[PDB]
């Protein structure tokens, strides 16, 4: 016993239903024992942009300007900008990571995108070599809990949207598999503007029961056939 | 000819790989006599959040804020902020948009992921029923610029990365193709930072070449067997 949360939440809204898939999981992790934390990106309003201003030490190349490299050398000395850091350990900390996002795109929100950008550098969340299954965030649990506009039927092989696993690919292998996360299945709640209210409390409902269990679950094997097939 | 060129641009580093690759396009794009625009998004700071803020006007709903109805109506309220309508502007007048830019997580970095979410709101960039082929920027061309850390080699099917046109699902497909755009195949410049000098300039050389003859390109097929077939 004794786990710890991070839910990394993306929406502008507090009454949204992104916001109420949020606080059912931290009223269910809490009522379990869970410790949590949430980082409400928006209300952070947290930087969404790579830019020199997230190293504040002396530049390695300071005639040319690499984010990765500047980066990287800026976690190894601590002169990473304080924001990052802040994120950092609360990765560091948790067991398991939930990311809580409407669909933008067939990814995620830019400022979401911002936090993986910034937050997952080299040295912290992987090496050259350390990615994959030998990534530094080994042994955590990472999960996406995604809203969309579109219905389940659009995103299934035959429609031209195609299937959901699919857009999960850079999310889940490129990202989080990448810095050594396992990743649990994800949580894809389609069509709320489109549900009714009785569907959309279910939806809810859904993803408290499943959180009930969570401890429990394996991870999924982030594969290219586990996303895309034979 | 009178051909109109948008080259959206993300990188912070004007020395950059990726800052040369638009400035042979511009350079080219040019030489051919096109007319030829440049957003680029890090020295314009470019806001990457969808925020409340993004509409000017007294809101389609105070109470709860759902930013795709309020970007909607904004558009056909004319009451988007000014920084989204320049860039729309910028778009409705090209006949070709190219994205130049490194990959981030697999996808596009932050700032363009926030152009993305911003400026293809719906009346703008797609409707009902204007979607895919029918998208409202159909007639349009697009073509996504890519260099990436890793190796050709490493973007193969069976390759720890996956086939790079696994990634390119969400951005050709889910997001181009979805506002109508036909699609132009990727340029992508695998691994200048590892590749010798000599490489890199056959890369820069063959991206100016392959501009010579952009507009006699038939466009792929955008689909998910083009994407994920054999
Ligand atoms: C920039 C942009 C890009 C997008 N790209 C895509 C894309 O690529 N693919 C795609 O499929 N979609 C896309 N969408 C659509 C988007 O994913 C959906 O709009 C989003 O997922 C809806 O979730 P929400 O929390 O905003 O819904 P909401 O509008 O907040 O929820 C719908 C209703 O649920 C109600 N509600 C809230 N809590 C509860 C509760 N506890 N019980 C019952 N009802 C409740 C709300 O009052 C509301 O009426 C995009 C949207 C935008 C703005
Ligand atoms: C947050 C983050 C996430 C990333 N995620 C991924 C990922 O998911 N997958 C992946 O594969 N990679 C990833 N990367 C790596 C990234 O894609 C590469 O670092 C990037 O593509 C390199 O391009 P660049 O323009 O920055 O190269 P640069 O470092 O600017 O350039 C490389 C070399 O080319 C030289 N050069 C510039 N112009 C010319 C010229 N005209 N002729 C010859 N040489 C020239 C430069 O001087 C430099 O020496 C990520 C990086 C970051 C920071
Ligand atoms: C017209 C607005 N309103 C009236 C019913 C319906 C809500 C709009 C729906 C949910 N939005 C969407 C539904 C489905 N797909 C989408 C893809 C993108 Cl990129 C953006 C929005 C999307
Ligand atoms: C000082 C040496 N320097 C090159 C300038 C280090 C370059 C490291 C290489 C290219 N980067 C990468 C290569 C391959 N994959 C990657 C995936 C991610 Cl997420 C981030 C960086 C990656
Ligand atoms: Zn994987
Ligand atoms: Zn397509």
């Amino acid at each position: 016993a004794g786990k710890k949360v991070l839910i990394v939440y993306a929406h502008q809204e507090p009454k949204s239903f992104n916001g109420s898939l949020k606080n059912v999981a931290v009223d269910e992790l809490s009522r379990q024992g869970c410790t949590v934390t949430v980082s409400d990106l928006y209300a952070m309003n947290f930087e969404p942009r790579a830019t020199d201003k997230d190293i504040t030490g002396t530049l390695s190349n300071p005639e040319v300007f690499n984010y990765g490299v500047e980066t990287h050398e800026a976690y190894k000395q601590r002169s990473l900008a304080s924001d990052i850091t802040d994120e950092q350990k609360k990765v560091r900390e948790a067991d398991l990571v939930i990311f809580q996002f409407p669909l933008y795109w067939f990814s995620v929100p830019a400022i979401l995108k911002g936090w993986m950008d910034r937050v997952l550098c080299q040295g912290f969340a992987f090496d050259i070599p350390g990615f994959y299954d030998s990534g530094l965030l080994q042994g955590k649990l990472a999960l996406l809990s995604v809203t969309t506009g579109g219905t389940a039927e659009m995103y299934t092989k035959t429609g031209v949207n195609g299937d959901s696993r699919y857009f999960l690919w850079p999310l889940q292998h490129g990202t989080l598999h990448f810095c050594g996360f396992k990743v649990l299945a994800p949580q894809i709640s389609f069509a709320p503007e489109i549900a009714s209210e009785e569907e959309r409390k279910g939806m809810v409902a859904a993803w408290s029961q499943r959180l009930q269990t969570i401890w429990k679950e394996e991870p999924i094997p982030c594969t290219a056939h586990w996303h895309f097939g034979q």
